[PDB]
């Protein structure tokens, strides 16, 4: 609805900065609103779920399983690692780890993950593999959140993300078992909490997933819908603002809030 683009327009008019989003129709792939689709935004976290989306082809291919423990010491910690940090003892298992990775954002457990598939570069070879030539990664945690202005090394834009989640969560390419574990990792997310979770109604489904990056870099990635059950993606980026984590928190919110009001 053109009221939500209203609200993102005023969104980079307070944040001083460019803000970057897409609704998409999850069932039929149809673009319903955007504003800055087709620009490049940094991804910050918010690529641990496409990570994981290459972890599940490799357990559906034989290549990975689940249950394997990962063993790591202190040399792998990196900032910002609540869950790993606590397993230096016994290591954690695959799914542990995009639990940890999607869940907590953790990222030491992300780098854990990113070496079992062959780093940045398998990660970016997985995605063009699946129609998506648009996103990259290019570097590890925590350099791959730098932000640096016009660089386009880790990322992605609205349309290549939604368009790509998408696929993820509703095409042939993963098992429905492994599809529901990806969702079911993102539907437990408990760091988004003010992001589009405070927005939405009782009732509601939401899997997401956020992102933090440096220059103000913030955005997020949600399949969200009524009764329960997912029936569009959205996606939002920003990135160059000076204003506060709160500041730039609640405008997504707000973002959030139009959106589900004009359903
Ligand atoms: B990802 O969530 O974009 C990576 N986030 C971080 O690395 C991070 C750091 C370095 O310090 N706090 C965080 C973080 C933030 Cl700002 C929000 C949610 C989870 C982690």
């Amino acid at each position: 609805h053109p009221e939500t683009l209203v609200k993102v327009k005023d969104a980079e008019d307070q944040l001083g900065a460019r803000v970057g989003y897409i609704e998409l129709d999850l069932n039929s792939g149809k673009i319903l609103e955007s504003f800055r689709p087709e620009e490049r935004f940094p991804m910050m976290s918010t690529f641990k779920v496409l990570l994981c989306g290459a972890v599940l082809s490799r357990v559906d291919a034989g290549q990975e399983q689940l249950g394997r423990r990962i063993h790591y010491s202190q040399n792998d910690l990196v900032e910002y690692s609540p869950v790993t940090e606590k397993h230096l003892t016994d290591g954690m298992t695959v799914r542990e780890l995009c639990s940890a990775a999607i869940t907590m954002s953790d990222n030491t457990a992300a780098n854990l993950l990113l070496t079992t598939i062959g780093g940045p570069k398998e990660l970016t070879a997985f995605l063009h593999n699946m129609g998506d030539h648009v996103t990259r990664l290019d570097r590890w945690e925590p350099e791959l959140n730098e932000a640096i202005p016009n660089d386009e090394r880790d990322t992605t834009t609205p349309a290549a993300m939604a368009t790509t989640l998408r696929k993820l969560l509703t095409g042939e390419l993963l098992t429905l078992a492994s599809r529901q574990q990806l969702i079911d990792w993102m539907e437990a997310d408990k760091v988004a909490g003010p992001l589009l979770r405070s927005a939405l109604p009782a009732g509601w489904f939401i899997a997401d997933k956020s992102g933090a990056g440096e220059r103000g870099s913030r955005g997020i990635i949600a399949a969200l819908g009524p009764d329960g059950k997912p029936s569009r993606i959205v996606v939002i980026y920003t990135t160059g603002s000076q204003a506060t984590m709160d500041e730039r928190n609640r405008q997504i919110a707000e973002i959030g809030a139009s959106l589900i009001k004009h359903w």
